[PDB]
């Protein structure tokens, strides 16, 4: 079935054991470091439960490469757009990540400077949803300068809750030097955290990419029309109704392209 | 051996029958853009050869859809950071659309930011970069408003180095010129009747020799051989523990 092609493609585990899943992680983490050579990990934590997830397992990984005898380190980033609505979220996740470096930078002024000069040279105002990519790429600039000015690693989040709908901005949040979440479904990546002793909250609150001036905090549900539940159930190969298949199925199809190098004529997946 | 591996990967033919690679090529923009359902590209257009050889490619292919009685257009773009060449390329690639953005301010903005929150001055190489990212974001702003592909430059002489930013110019939709070297790129835009102003530690010659399949110096198919290994990660999604191509 495409179900179980995707869950393949995605690399999801119907069951898992949480130990073991921390321990592949991280030293998934350390490998890589270490093979590239690397000084350590940067990565934004926006007070949501993917960066929550894969910081806390940076600040693990480094503390694992220092105890060994290794040097490595982990940079933290807030990257509020200006106001954070939920600022004091993000600082819990901070307290409980416990980064070797707790840095800031507040992407508003360059989204704003970009903004401007697009509506200057083309006489157009973004539409918010094109604003908000705008703000999702800022956010990658910013990570990536961190990283170079650092010799540091950019992390990213995706995972295959998010995989499968491909909602998320290619070159954005999308954008990463590796990514420690891969093939987990969202209520997995909420068992790790559990396994790691997050305080609840930073579980509980609705995934949001809150990219929006007009719209903020728009729930990832409302927007795919589609529940965490249902696309983990469907991930997980458990038995869910066929108007789950069918919508899933439709979006994995159509986003392709994200989880894909640039085409190319000698490439296939796109025909 | 390696060469071979590489020459494989990347796409390239020792030899190239010229007018049959742009046929190729357009009939591959235009399949693909068909295939998504988007209203045409855009293409931040610097001067240099490799813009110039896929903008021109990009515009014969929006002509022949629109032959065929399709919908289609391509959209120039120059991305100035605060020139004759590039006003070239223009007059003669001849797109539709011929827009300008120039990224100086939202450089500057990052730049200051960078420096008040961090208190360190962004370097110049990774200013360079922060450069290359935002013509990206303004390439796919572009594109978000319009409805239009981000055309991407790469070609095997600038893949096998991975000397491109990632996330810079090495992001986009979709690559008219993957496969080709240098030189094989420049015989095209000859073809094409390009003035020879625009298609005229290693040299390119040197590495379009390797990735022809000729004869080369150990010092460079070992260096070649291993920018490869190293820049790997420029030409692969993000890494994943799934992943073994970064072992
Ligand atoms: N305001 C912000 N501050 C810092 N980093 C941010 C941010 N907004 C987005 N990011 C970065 O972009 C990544 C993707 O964001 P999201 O898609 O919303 C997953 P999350 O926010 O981390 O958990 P979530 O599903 O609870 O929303 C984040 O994990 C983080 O690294
Ligand atoms: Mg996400
Ligand atoms: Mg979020
Ligand atoms: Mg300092």
């Amino acid at each position: 079935s495409m179900q179980e092609k995707i869950m393949r493609e995605l690399h999801v585990k119907p069951s898992i054991d949480p130990k073991q899943e921390i321990e592949d992680r991280v030293n998934f983490l350390k490998q890589y470091v270490k093979k590239t050579g690397a000084k350590g990990f940067v990565l934004g934590i926006s007070g949501g439960q993917d960066s929550t997830l894969a910081g806390r397992l940076a600040q693990l990984a480094v503390e694992s490469i220092r105890e060994e005898g290794g040097d490595a380190q982990f940079i933290a980033v807030r990257l509020p757009h200006g106001t954070q609505q939920d600022e004091d979220d993000a600082q819990l996740a901070l307290k409980f990540i416990k980064p070797d470096k707790s840095w800031k930078f507040d992407i508003k002024s360059t989204v704003s400077a970009f903004s401007d000069q697009y509506q200057q040279e083309t006489g157009d105002q973004l539409t918010d949803f094109n604003k908000g990519n705008v703000k999702a790429r800022t956010r990658m600039i910013a990570q990536y300068a961190i990283g170079g000015q650092e010799g540091l690693l950019v992390l990213g989040t995706d995972h295959a809750a998010e995989a499968v709908t491909g909602f998320f901005t290619k070159y954005g949040d999308g954008g990463a030097d590796l990514l420690p979440l891969t093939g987990l479904t969202k209520r997995q990546g909420r068992t790790l955290l559990k396994e790691l002793g997050a305080p609840e909250r930073l579980y509980l609150k609705e995934p949001t990419a809150d990219l929006l001036d007009e719209k903020p905090q728009q729930s990832d549900e409302t927007e795919l029309g589609i529940s965490y539940d249902e696309i983990d159930d469907y991930l997980e190969g458990k038995e869910v109704s066929a108007k789950v298949s069918e919508a899933l199925e439709k979006r994995y199809s159509m986003t392709e392209h994200k989880r894909q190098v640039p085409a190319s004529m000698f490439d296939d997946w796109w025909k």
